[PDB]
């Protein structure tokens, strides 16, 4: 099914998953989302534990359980109220809630609840426990990066609501920020406790190790969620979302499914061997923080395939049928021959 990633990166398991799932799911119980057990399922089935703890196998469990925690919070809002409720006043409800949530992260007591709010308390109290670890620049990076995130949605809505596709080139530099990379992994050095110094986290070559980390991760989503993105659309009579590399790249190139996995798997394999190459060039004058920064980059992104292999998230996704998909992979051991910038110019800049 998938052809081989190169990713020549080590991945680990955080020791302490099951501590993490059991206080996460007493966390999230503990607020005003009526979670039904179906519901409880699928939050199992997102494995938030094994996919932070693989981000970071080696953080001390009580403060890897605020990105774990987020993850939690964040999965159900990307089910509950991305692409779902009305779909008259969609994007303004989605724009209303986002900078909700954005605020909170910026004021916890802004008590921005409305009418059956349930996505602003637990927001609310990670913002509280980010605030008893967090330097302020520090928090400042998260508001900014959910803005980025949720930007990025309000353009996924766009296309979803006209079934188009996005070109490449849009896509291409898009993608990072609709899979919330940067919000995901801006809890990371908060676990650390050392702020990276914003003159080495706003350097250009840390922006392309970013934005090269992040695109290839989404890339890879796209690549294991692919399967799920199929059997949607068999179940609902359509054809599947245009937002996605495999359909983009098919509708691109006018080629068939196979082809179009090929060429998806050759561009991660150059994103992913640009980020090593690049990494190399940085660590020798990375303070202590940007190196642990890039350590948990170099976790993510084998550590999301293995995630996303074998999470049910992927696999059983309306939580009722165990192998609904199944998602192959395999590792090419051999670095992509063409080491040059790929002709996407939205991102050409990260072979700089």
């Amino acid at each position: 099914e998938i052809p081989p990633r190169y990713c020549p990166l080590p991945t680990a398991r955080h020791p302490d998953e099951t501590v993490l799932a059991r206080r996460t799911a007493d966390w999230i119980d503990g607020f005003d989302l009526e979670l039904t057990p179906q519901q409880r399922a699928r939050m199992r089935g997102n494995d938030a534990p094994g996919f932070y703890g693989r981000i970071m196998p080696h953080s001390p469990t009580d403060r890897l359980q605020l990105a774990v925690d987020w993850c939690t919070v964040m999965f159900h809002f990307d089910d509950v109220h991305c692409d779902e409720g009305p779909a008259t006043g969609r994007a303004a409800r989605f724009a209303d809630l986002a900078t909700r949530i954005v605020r909170v992260l910026e004021a916890p007591d802004a008590r921005l609840e409305g009418p059956g709010d349930t996505m602003l308390a637990p927001v609310r109290d990670l913002a509280l426990r980010a605030r008893r670890w967090a330097t302020p620049a520090q928090m400042r990076r998260c508001a900014e990066a959910h803005r980025a995130w949720f930007l990025a949605v309000a353009w996924e809505l766009g296309h979803r609501a006209a079934r188009s596709t996005p070109a490449l080139n849009d896509y291409a530099h898009m993608r990072q920020h609709t899979a919330a990379g940067a919000a995901t992994l801006a809890w990371a050095e908060i676990v650390d406790g050392a702020e990276i110094p914003d003159r080495e986290l706003s350097s250009p070559e840390v922006r392309a190790l970013t934005e090269l980390a992040f695109t290839t991760a989404a890339f890879d989503d796209d690549l294991f969620s692919y399967g799920k993105e199929l059997w949607v659309a068999r179940a609902e009579g359509t054809a599947p979302s245009g937002l996605g590399l495999v359909e983009i790249l098919r509708r691109e190139n006018r080629c068939g499914r196979p082809e179009a996995l090929r060429a998806a798997v050759c561009l991660c394999n150059r994103l992913t061997h640009r980020f090593i190459a690049l990494r190399e060039r940085v660590l020798p004058d990375a303070s202590a923080p940007l190196r642990a920064y890039l350590d948990h980059l170099c976790h993510l992104l084998p550590g999301n395939l293995e995630w996303g292999l074998t999470a049910d998230r992927y696999r059983n996704p309306d939580g009722r049928t165990p192998g609904a998909v199944t998602t192959t992979a395999s590792r090419d051991t051999d670095p992509p021959a063409d080491t040059s910038p790929p002709a996407i110019p939205s991102i050409a800049w990260w072979w700089d």
